[PDB]
């Protein structure tokens, strides 16, 4: 299957699922001097404080946090939504250098790693049917830079050892991501796409335009952690970002001036 290498890569991926060469594919660069003032853009709306977390998994290409998302529990509103978006689940995107990992990059820098917080439209009733609407789901964007140390990160980073390889999972109760926001919530906002297969044009990305700090120990974690199952050869999860894509038409919409 798909995956990050020379021979299942970000190259590859349109011959299993063609909508990657589709028009609202993500990440793309933001081009901040182009992407546009919007003055009738809401102030987004993060409603975190009853999020309940469940498990850490190694997904083979990722690690993932998931939350209980049978309720209205942790919801995303506002901003260029109209209605509640359920929180699923947190993912990172990372290098392996400082110098490259996130997906989307702003003219055209890339930072060291990329927070994506996916939730859901409430409207569209499970993520299954929401993945097959044009918006059924809002991904809220968040850049890593390495400098000070990210202290509400550092439950996650604690845990990794206990899922090095894929297929791996843990308990993860009483995790709080709010600990991952920066202080502002200026952003932008286009229409795009899932990241990874399937690659569904079906997301509105709302990706902030302050990013968080973490230390090179915590992101160095990240980089130890593996794509391989247990007892095949190791290889490293790193680079586990797909390039930005063509911007098509679009336009890329900033809450702030
Ligand atoms: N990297 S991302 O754009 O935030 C992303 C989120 C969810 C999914 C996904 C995969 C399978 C089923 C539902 C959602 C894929 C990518
Ligand atoms: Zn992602």
């Amino acid at each position: 299957h798909w995956g990050y290498g020379k021979h299942n890569g970000p190259e590859h991926w349109h011959k299993d699922f063609p909508i990657a060469k589709g028009e609202r594919q993500s990440p793309v660069d933001i081009d901040t001097h182009t992407a546009k003032y919007d003055p009738s853009l809401k102030p987004l709306s993060v409603s975190y404080d009853q999020a309940t977390s469940l498990r850490i998994l190694n997904n083979g290409h990722s690690f993932q946090v998931t939350f209980d998302d049978s309720q209205d529990k942790a919801v995303l509103k506002g901003g260029p939504l109209d209605g509640t978006y359920r929180l699923l689940q947190f993912h990172f995107h990372w290098g392996s250098l400082d110098g490259q990992g996130s997906e989307h990059t702003v003219d055209k820098k890339k930072y060291a790693a990329e927070l994506h917080l996916v939730h859901w439209n409430t409207k569209y009733g499970d993520v299954g049917k929401a993945v097959q609407q044009p918006d059924g789901l809002a991904v809220l964007g968040i850049f890593l830079k390495v400098g000070s140390a990210k202290p509400g990160l550092q439950k996650v980073v604690d845990v990794l050892d206990s899922i090095k390889t894929e297929g791996k999972s843990a308990d993860f109760t009483n995790f709080d991501p709010r600990g991952l926001l920066p202080e502002s919530l200026d952003y932008w906002t286009y229409p795009g796409s899932l990241t990874t297969p399937p690659l569904a044009e079906c997301v509105t990305w709302i990706v902030l335009k302050e990013p968080i700090s973490v230390s090179s120990e915590q992101v160095l974690k990240f980089r130890k952690l593996n794509f391989n199952g247990e007892g095949e050869p190791e290889e490293l999860m790193v680079d586990n970002w797909r390039p930005a894509q063509p911007l098509k038409n679009r336009q890329i919409k900033a809450s702030f001036k």
